[PDB]
């Protein structure tokens, strides 16, 4: 599925991204904007063999199970194809387990690159929310 801008930065919230760790929703939008472009299904293979996952990027190294990431651990119990879903529910209980592990949204490079200290507000600009 891909999210509209207001639906993405809407079905976040109702899933309590909101604030999680203290980024405020339009971080979490302007995350998802760079790794997904908004596409729940977008796979990209890192060249150390693993693969991120879906709407913000999930990667097989950590995070979830692939089968094909030598070494890597499934840290939020789960397939990766699980972050593939037009319900982000999965993605969402995943990355709140990222953000938590001590580095907040820099465990994102596009975040860091692209969206940290930006007015990331404007992400969620005229959204009924
Ligand atoms: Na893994």
């Amino acid at each position: 599925k891909v999210f509209g801008r207001c639906e993405l930065a809407a079905a976040m919230k109702r899933h309590g991204l909101d604030n999680y760790r203290g980024y405020s929703l339009g971080n979490w939008v302007c995350a998802a904007k760079f790794e997904s472009n908004f596409n729940t299904q977008a796979t990209n293979r890192n060249t150390d063999g693993s693969t991120d996952y879906g709407i913000l990027q999930i990667n097989s190294r950590w995070w979830c199970n692939d089968g094909r990431t030598p070494g890597s651990r499934n840290l939020c119990n789960i397939p990766c194809s699980a972050l593939l879903s037009s319900d982000i529910t999965a993605s969402v209980n995943c990355a709140k387990k990222i953000v938590s592990d001590g580095n907040g949204m820099n465990a994102w490079v596009a975040w860091r690159n692209r969206c940290k200290g930006t007015d990331v507000q404007a992400w969620i600009r005229g959204c009924r929310l």
